[PDB]
């Protein structure tokens, strides 16, 4: 059976808290809000905005010790092309060390604060376009629908557009009208630019177009597509013994999407077309041994499985083919006890029991 009650109850159980949820807003409003006013920055900062697993809502909740995290993107006018990397990064040292001393620490692209209720990364890039270009893509940076402190949960109704605005509740004859996202012609071959210090170069990064793709598909799976995130990644944390360490985060966030079809109409339902489309899809790949190549949705050029290794993807691959039959016989039972027991059998005590 489909058991939608106990498949809402199971999400409920597994989103982060209320007071996570508060904990990660408080975090990237406080660290947004003193990069905003820090005086030495203003001339570089363009602008700040979120990024990350919360962001995008197919985060589930942290265990035990563990705490939320998200990521801070801070748009600057830097020329990459005149700048190292490291200078670049550097730039952002003592704002770090007068709000945060003690901890924050360097890493390859990024910077990591660690508060005893979140941690926060502190992404610095570039935009390297000029003139009216760059005029055009500060614009869209500094439009509503990308400053917004909201996840991708809460605004059913955003666009990456920067026309778009946020609705409390109701609004009438003023614009009742849904816009959509600006044409892919204005930001898809838009990438911004990203220090790398391990590399000890600036590469592309284009978080914007992942969280656009994101919100279009859970449009297009009817709000299925993040909660199936967190049950795939609840399922494999359940199941981590027997799972190989990657993929995790946002390669096995993408290998759900791709996966996923669009017009998903219940949990159930996508869960075993994405188990059964993956194996189907990947069957090849698997038998040579290999792993697959997936594009990044704003970075064509990027492979986001590049540190996957095979073996990795194929025991990751036989992980979902023993699911898949214990989903198939959950889905096609038709006593409701016996399809919650297949199911906690996949997802554990936090999926319940109808009686
Ligand atoms: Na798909």
């Amino acid at each position: 059976m489909e058991l939608q009650p106990q498949f809402n109850e199971f999400l409920a159980n597994i989103r982060p808290t209320d007071t996570q949820k508060e904990d990660w807003k408080s975090g990237a409003r406080t660290l947004r809000e003193r990069l905003k006013n820090f005086e030495p920055l203003k001339e570089i900062v363009v602008s700040t905005f979120l990024q990350g697993s919360i962001r995008r809502s197919t985060a589930i909740r942290p265990l035990g010790d563990k705490r939320p995290d998200v990521d801070i993107v801070v748009v600057t006018n830097l020329d990459h092309t005149r700048m190292s990397p490291t200078d670049a990064m550097d730039l952002f040292i003592p704002f770090l060390e007068k709000y945060y001393p003690g901890k924050w620490e360097t890493q390859g692209r990024s910077f990591g604060i660690t508060l005893s209720y979140v941690e926060l990364d502190l992404v610095i890039t570039a935009i390297p376009e000029s003139g009216a270009e760059k005029s055009h893509l500060e614009q869209l940076y500094k439009s509503e629908s990308v400053l917004t402190v909201n996840s991708l949960e809460e605004q059913t109704d955003w666009r990456l557009n920067k026309s778009w605005t946020p609705n409390t509740g109701w609004l009438s004859e003023s614009n009742s009208a849904q816009v959509e996202d600006a044409p892919a012609s204005e930001w898809k071959a838009h990438p911004l630019v990203l220090p790398d210090r391990e590399k000890n170069e600036w590469g592309r990064t284009h978080p914007l177009a992942q969280i656009r793709w994101t919100a279009e598909k859970n449009r297009l799976c009817n709000g299925h597509y993040i909660n199936l995130v967190r049950a795939v990644k609840w399922w494999r944390q359940q199941n981590s013994e027997d799972l190989p360490k990657y993929p995790k985060g946002y390669p096995l966030e993408h290998l759900i999407g791709n996966a996923l079809d669009n017009g998903t109409t219940s949990m159930a339902q996508g869960l075993v077309q994405l188990m059964d489309t993956f194996l189907s899809r990947w069957a090849a790949i698997y038998n040579q041994k290999s792993k697959p190549w997936l594009s990044d949705h704003g970075v064509a050029e990027h492979d986001v499985m590049a540190r996957l290794t095979a073996e990795d993807f194929c025991s990751f691959y036989e992980g979902i083919a023993s699911a898949a039959e214990i989903a198939r016989n959950a889905l096609a039972s038709e006593e409701p006890q016996e399809s919650a027991q297949l199911w906690r059998q996949l997802f554990g005590s936090k999926f319940p029991l109808p009686g």
